[PDB]
Parts: C-alpha cells; sequence; structure tokens
C-alpha cells in the first residue's frame, strides 16, 4: 500500500495487517459480515484523523470511519474490502461544561457517555440501550432509546460538529455556520467527512425514571386488536411515556420507561391495561444510571472504553418506519407470526417501537428540517434472526425477515413508509436502500454531497451519491 506508507510518513498510527492489533480493530461486530480494510488508522488526535484522510484521498482509496462499530451490516468498513478505515474508538472524550452543553468524541461507547455526563453534572443525552454502540454511527443517523418521546433522537440535541472533510480541512457546523453540512451529518452522517466532535444540549438526568413491562398471552385471535388498541394509545399517551412491543415464538410483551415515578406510571397505563383484560403491569422506579444499566442487561459493562471490545452477534436484521396501521394490516402481521413465524426453526424476534403520536419529540421535527426523515411515521419495527458463533447463517433467514416485514409494508401506500440507517438491510437494492433510509430528503443530500465529498470518497453500498 502507498496508503500504508503514507500514514507512516504522516506519523498517523496504524495497525499492521494480520497482527493481533488488527484483529482488535478490524473484527466487525456482525460475524456474518466481515471484511479486510486496505489500513486500518488508529488516530488518537484530529490533526491524525486530517493526516489519515489527507492519505486516503491522496491515494483514491475509500474510507471508512468506525466509532463503536455496531453497525448490523459493517459499515464502518466501508460494506466491502479495500477501504482506509479510520478506528475512532482510542477518542471517547466526554466533556460537560457549566451552561449544560457537551463536546463529546464519536470513539465513546454509549455507556460511556451516560456514566460521564451522569458523574460530571448529572446530565444526559436521549440515546439507545446498547453501552457498546458508539455515539458517532448512532446519533449520525438518529440514535432512539427509552427517552425518545420526550427528548427526541440522539441528534435532536445535537447544536454543532466538528468535522474533517475529505481534503483534510476541519470545518465547524451548527444551525448557523455550513447549516448544509449539519443538516447532512443529522441522519446522514457517514457521507461527508469524519465527525471527530459532536456538542449536544444536555437535559438533567432524571432522578426519577420508572422501567416497566406487560406480559401477555396473546394468540392469533386476541393479537391484532391488542397491537392495535397498542398503537392507538401511543397516538394519544404523553410525551414521558416512550414504550415498545416485543414479539417472538415466546409470544408478545410490553417495555418501556416513564419519567416519573411508579404510581404516576401505573395510573398513566391503565387505560392501555384495560384495553387487554387479564394483565399485570412490573414496574421499578430508578435513577437514569440505574435506568441505563438495567437495560444494558446483566453482567454487561456499561462504561466501555478499552481498545480490546469484542461483542459480537451472527446476525440479519431488518427495519419499517411505518405510518399507523389498520386492524386489518395488523391481522395480516398477526397470521404471518402465528403460521410461518410459529413454525420456524429461526430464533428470530422483532420490536414494535412507538416513535410517534401527538407529544412525541421525535415527530415534531418536518421531515425536511434535519437529514433524518422519518417524522411523519408512528411506528419503528426492528426484526432481527440470530444464529451461533460457529454457525454460517442460512439463506432461507433472508425470506423469513422479508416475509415478516413485508406482511406489513405490502399492504402500505408508495413514500410513505421506508427503513431506519441504524438498522440497515443488507438484501435491500442499492438506491432502493437510499430511498428507504432517508425518502424525500435524498435530492438535497444528493446537492450536499456533490459540495463536500464530490469525489465520492466517504461511500458505501448505501450511500448517497453526490448530485448537484
Ligand atoms: C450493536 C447494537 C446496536 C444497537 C443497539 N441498540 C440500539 C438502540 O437502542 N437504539 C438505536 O437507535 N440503535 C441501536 N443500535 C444500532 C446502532 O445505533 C447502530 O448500529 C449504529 O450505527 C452504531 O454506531 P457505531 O457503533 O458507531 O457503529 P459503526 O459501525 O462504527 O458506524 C456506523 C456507521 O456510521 C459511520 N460513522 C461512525 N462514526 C463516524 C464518524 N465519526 N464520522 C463519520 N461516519 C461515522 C460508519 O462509517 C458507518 O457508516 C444495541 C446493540 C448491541
Amino acid at each position: 500500500e502507498a496508503v500504508n506508507s503514507c500514514l507512516t510518513q504522516a506519523k498517523v498510527p496504524t495497525d499492521a495487517q494480520g497482527s493481533q492489533s488488527w484483529k482488535e480493530d478490524g473484527t466487525a461486530y456482525n460475524l456474518r459480515l466481515p471484511f479486510e480494510p486496505a489500513a486500518i488508522a488508529v488516530p488518537t488526535t484530529v490533526a491524525q484523523v486530517s493526516a489519515a484522510v489527507e492519505c486516503g484521498a491522496k491515494h483514491g482509496v475509500a474510507i471508512s470511519a468506525k466509532s463503536g462499530g455496531h453497525s448490523y451490516t459493517s459499515l464502518g468498513f466501508g460494506g466491502e474490502d479495500g477501504h482506509l478505515m479510520i478506528e475512532l474508538d482510542r477518542m471517547y472524550s466526554v466533556k460537560l461544561a457549566k451552561d449544560g452543553t457537551a463536546k463529546i468524541q464519536p470513539g465513546a461507547r454509549l455507556g460511556h457517555v451516560a456514566t460521564e455526563l451522569w458523574n460530571q453534572g448529572k446530565r444526559a443525552l436521549a440515546h439507545g440501550t446498547c453501552p457498546g454502540v458508539g455515539l458517532g454511527g448512532h446519533a449520525l443517523h438518529g440514535g432512539y432509546g427509552m427517552v425518545a418521546r420526550k427528548h427526541g433522537l440522539t441528534l435532536d440535541l445535537m447544536i454543532g460538529a466538528t468535522v474533517v472533510l475529505p481534503t483534510g480541512k476541519v470545518v465547524h457546523c451548527s444551525k448557523t455556520e455550513n447549516s448544509d453540512l449539519f443538516w447532512g451529518i443529522r441522519g446522514a452522517g457517514a457521507n461527508f467527512g469524519v465527525v471527530v466532535e459532536l456538542e449536544f444540549q444536555t437535559f438533567a438526568a432524571p432522578e426519577k425514571i420508572t422501567y416497566f413491562d406487560i406480559g401477555l398471552n396473546w394468540d392469533q385471535n386476541t393479537a391484532p386488536q391488542g397491537l392495535y388498541d397498542f398503537q392507538e394509545f401511543g397516538k394519544g399517551m404523553p410525551a414521558e411515556i416512550t414504550m415498545q412491543m416485543g414479539v417472538s415464538k415466546n409470544g408478545y410483551s410490553v417495555d418501556g420507561a416513564y419519567i416519573g415515578d411508579e404510581a404516576s406510571l401505573r395510573k398513566a397505563l391503565q387505560p392501555l391495561v384495560q384495553k387487554f383484560g387479564g394483565v399485570q403491569v412490573t414496574a421499578t422506579t430508578v435513577d437514569w444510571m440505574g435506568l441505563v444499566t438495567h437495560f444494558a442487561g446483566a453482567g454487561v459493562n456499561v462504561n466501555p472504553t478499552s481498545a480490546s471490545y469484542d461483542a459480537h452477534d451472527n446476525f440479519y436484521a431488518s427495519s419499517l418506519a411505518a405510518p399507523a396501521l389498520t386492524l386489518a394490516e395488523f391481522k395480516s402481521f398477526v397470521n404471518f407470526v402465528s403460521t410461518t413465524g410459529k413454525s420456524s426453526s429461526h430464533s428470530w424476534w422483532l420490536q414494535m417501537d412507538i416513535t410517534g403520536g401527538t407529544y412525541s419529540a421525535v415527530s415534531k421535527p418536518k421531515p425536511s428540517d434535519t437529514a433524518y426523515v422519518h417524522r411523519d411515521t408512528l411506528l419503528l419495527f426492528q426484526f432481527y434472526d440470530s444464529v451461533a458463533a460457529t454457525a454460517q447463517y442460512p439463506s432461507d433467514g433472508f425470506n423469513l425477515i422479508k416475509g415478516l416485514r413485508q406482511s406489513i409494508s405490502s399492504s402500505l401506500k408508495a413514500g410513505t413508509w421506508g427503513m431506519y440507517a441504524n438498522y440497515p438491510d443488507s438484501q435491500i437494492k442499492n438506491d432502493r436502500a437510499t430511498e428507504m433510509y432517508w425518502g424525500s430528503n435524498v435530492a438535497k443530500l444528493e446537492a450536499v454531497k456533490a459540495k463536500y465529498d464530490p469525489k465520492n470518497l466517504f461511500r458505501n453500498p448505501q450511500s448517497i451519491k453526490p448530485k448537484a
């Protein structure tokens, strides 16, 4: 590699091909989708990120930044062999300021973000539950978690960013400075260079936040009206509730979080309990860091910073951003789950999240206000199929997950639905993926791309192509 000798001569730290250091940074989270970079740069400073980008641009090699490496389709590698991969997980600084603003390096994992903001000032951001997820990939495409309906997606509290452009030039952007770049980073942020700092307006970390679960005993006769009643409750429910429906061969269960105490949560859910019949709510009030710890899972490191991070799964996933569904659409879905899902040997599961409703912060911005387009949808579905670490993923798994999703999406009006770039689907056609993830924002994203990455060095198979 001329690109490797360029990096060494620019005093950019790199991993030697085939070494233990290469295996540490260069093993994709998803064991189904390993990739072999041309080079792995391991910068500790913004100056080293600039030099690494300049080296890639000079040699015409595709460049991919990897923060936490949780991409379901290994897009931090580029979703193919041969990129210059810029490993960012050595840069995990979280700095909270007295005015409640925070400057965070994207290589900080969500558990480290939550731990540092909690300990520095009892502050928080609206991010998802896995603690190992990088804040870079998460916030640049959305970031949905247990307080989304009150505080928005992670990117809804972003107020600034620092980006290494594909020239190596370091720029600042905000609503008031390079606002076109700042728009694109807030939902399509892999496309425009390496983000090396994100600035946010934190919120006060709740002293009292209640997690809750509702165990259900549904079948093909009760599940359609139960899912419809769940959805209808979600449309009107207060911003303090974020919740989801989990579904697998084991049946149906509600889980969520409520900003407030247990008594208030039980009063707020009583109409949904009355819709269902014969259910009990389980609920526990904790503080914010208690809530983060609870959803991390038993025995998971809630504050991961080590370069030796090595979480893995072996899986295929897909998603659906959907408007409100009819009860007939829920019947089609439950029919698929009760027949094809029930008889499947696969360990599949899905979540149906309420992202919208009258009071939701996620559905407050218009679709065009950020690159994140799915502001008009009520539901976010995640579909997941996993096999053991030492199994090969079977191709009938693609058809199982496609069938689960299409049991809903094949009945929806064209242009009213899509997919979530944080839950990317490897099997979709390349340009159909760009429309699923960014919808009506694609045209403006292509113009931003033509301005900031005209040579399309920051590319992957599902990424935005430059068009002025
Ligand atoms: C593994 C995992 C993923 C989860 C989990 N829980 C989630 C949740 O509760 N809510 C969510 O909204 N999402 C959840 N996800 C999915 C993650 O949000 C996505 O998997 C994120 O994309 C992961 O981010 P990260 O770990 O940083 O992944 P990478 O593979 O490094 O990058 C993803 C993507 O973004 C680009 N990129 C990263 N960093 C940068 C920077 N600094 N600049 C530019 N571009 C960047 C990559 O190139 C790639 O395209 C729970 C679990 C267990």
